[PDB]
Parts: C-alpha cells; structure tokens; sequence
C-alpha cells in the first residue's frame, strides 16, 4: 500500500503533465495521495494563472463576515456577524491596519504559536464564497473555472442527467481568518488556489480516521452534538493541534504559499488559518472514486449547515432514502 503513514505529498507536475487534469488526480492518487486527506500541487514553472493581479481592487465584497469566537483558546467556535460591504481595495487596506495586521514573528511555526495562543481574543473579518474567478480565459491548465462538472461526472458514471452548475468562489482572508473543521458538502474533493498574498495553514485527518475526530468533536462540544448528529457540517468548530495530540487523533499540517495548489480528498477533514491579507479560489470537483463517498455523506438536517441548490440532486440519486428529511433541512 502506498502512503501507508498517510503522509501530505507534494507534487512537482512537469508543463506536460499539467495538461490533464484528470490523469493528474488519478496519479497522484496512485502514488497513495488521497490516504492523507491533502496535497500540495507546485504549478511548472512556465505555468502562470493571469498576467497581474493589479486591477482586482474593485471586485465588491457583499457581505464580509467577523469571525467571532466563543471557548477555550484551544477548543472554540465561531459565528460570522455581516458586516457592510466593501471592495477588496478596502478590504486590503483593513487587513493591514493596525487593529488586523499579522504581528512581527520569527517564522512559519512562530506565528502558528501565535494564532493558536491569541485567536479567540480577535474577531478577524473575511470575505467568503464570492462567486467568480481570477483565472485568465487564456490559462488553459488548471483553471478552475474550466474544470470537469460534478453533474457531468456524475452523468458519466451513472447515466442521469441532473440539474446544477459548478462555479469556483473567491475568498479574501486577513490574519487569523479560520476555516473551521470540515469535509466538503457531499464528501466531494475540493481544490483551492493561492492567487495572492500570505501564506494558508492547513490542518488535515486521514480520511480513514475521520470517526476519530467526529467522536472527539462530540465529546467536545457536546451541546452541539446533541442538536445535529452531523454538527461538523455547520463549519463553526476548532480544535487545536495541542488538544488533537493530547487525544491521540492523527493528523498532519502544511503551509500552503501564494501560487500553489491544494486539493482535498474526499472525507479528508481539513482546519487552518491565514497568515495575512490573501486571495485563493476553490471549487469543488468529483472523480469516479468520489461515488461511493457521496453515497454515504452523512447530511445536516437540523436547518443549520443550507447549501447550493446544486447539492439538492446530488442527495435526491445518492441518497434517497435521505432525500426526504434532507430537504426538510433546506
Ligand atoms: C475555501 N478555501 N480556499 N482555499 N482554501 C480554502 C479552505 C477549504 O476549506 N477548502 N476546502
Ligand atoms: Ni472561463
Ligand atoms: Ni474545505
Ligand atoms: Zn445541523
């Protein structure tokens, strides 16, 4: 079995194998990626995703959200309170204000010591899940406007033509921005760009292991659990490295840099944070390996975690027996 300590791996594709992306995923998978949860994608070299990144000042940011925490420094949640709207020149200029700009520190580690200690005291703000991109038309690999759909996977492997689109979602973070613990909707893969800025921690569970960390986030916030028996789909719960360690769930940690590739597989449950003003793009995609993990999603049916309406079809072939009390939810 390859990638039997379910290590993250790091890719180094050739120009010639970026080409395709699907053959790219399936590598990556044979050499035992998936077993981690994450993996990092270094672009060639001779790659780029647009010319500049100097005119993007006016996108508008809708709703940017404060992340506001509740609990220990090591075990916490979070609420998102809608702020006004600002354009991402202005969200900039917040991020490096003295109020939320990211501390002097000695490196990488440091500033996690940093985020892990001080985070609940802070209510960063980010913007979220903007639909649109910033790839270049002319960007041909990679691009993840341009990516398979996952109805069109799932058309191709199972034979029904659904409803739904698939259109990737920009996200602009500042310091302690957090994304808390979770597997995408569906248990789908995800893949995520650093366009620009400071750097993304991540934190990832072995899919294999992923229990481990659904019963330790029960125990932990118990009140939760007891609401929603998929309360993890709400994506509001934290739990540090420390407390992961001192109950014995494994998991692994990367920094990912502007101009790199993520992808996440499917029920890899991921956490992290940012380092500084940035700006990534991710969407959601599906692989034939992914069937059978939509097939046993668990969902959220207390009203809580609302999703695309694209996610509706995935439930209704999926999951039928599901469907029913799921939509309900919705
Ligand atoms: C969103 N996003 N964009 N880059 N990284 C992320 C975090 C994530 O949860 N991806 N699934
Ligand atoms: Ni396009
Ligand atoms: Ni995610
Ligand atoms: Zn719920």
């Amino acid at each position: 079995a390859q990638n039997p300590n379910c290590n993250i791996m790091i890719f180094h594709p050739t120009k010639e194998e970026f080409n395709d992306f699907d053959k790219y995923i399936a590598y990556m998978e044979s050499q035992g990626a998936h077993r981690a949860g994450l993996a990092k994608i270094i672009p060639p070299k001779e790659w780029k995703a647009r010319e500049t990144y100097d005119n993007i000042s006016e996108i508008l940011i809708a709703t940017p959200l404060q992340q506001v925490a509740s609990g220990r420094a090591g075990v916490f949640t979070q609420y998102h309170k809608k702020k006004k709207a600002m354009t991402v020149g202005e969200y900039r200029h917040l991020a490096n204000s003295k109020k939320y700009q990211t501390p002097p520190h000695q490196n990488f580690e440091d500033l996690e010591r940093k985020y892990w200690k001080n985070r609940i005291y802070n209510s960063p703000i980010y913007g979220a899940d903007i639909s649109g991109s910033l790839f270049d038309e002319n960007t041909k690999q990679w691009n993840l406007g341009h990516l398979g759909t996952i109805q069109d996977l799932l058309e191709k492997e199972c034979g029904v033509v659904i409803e739904g689109v698939n259109t990737p979602y920009l996200y602009f973070g500042m310091w302690k921005t957090t994304f808390a613990w979770h597997t995408e909707d569906m248990d789908l893969y995800s893949i995520n760009y650093l366009h620009l800025g400071e750097p993304k921690t991540w934190y990832v569970v072995p899919p294999e292991h992923g229990q481990r960390l659904e019963r330790l986030a029960r125990e932990l916030f118990p009140g939760s659990s007891r609401g929603c028996g998929a309360f993890l789909r709400h994506k509001v719960a934290l739990i540090s490295p420390t407390v992961l360690k001192e109950n014995g769930i494994p998991f692994n940690r990367i920094t990912q840099e502007a101009g790199e590739f993520m992808v996440t597989f499917p029920y890899g449950y991921h956490a992290g944070f940012n380092h500084g003003f940035n700006c990534a793009e991710a969407i959601n995609f599906a692989t034939p390996r992914w069937i059978d993990y939509g097939k046993m999603a668990s969902q959220c049916s207390c009203g809580e975690a609302r999703v695309t309406f694209s996610m509706d079809a995935f439930v209704r072939i999926l999951q039928p027996e599901r469907y029913d009390l799921w939509k309900r939810g919705q």
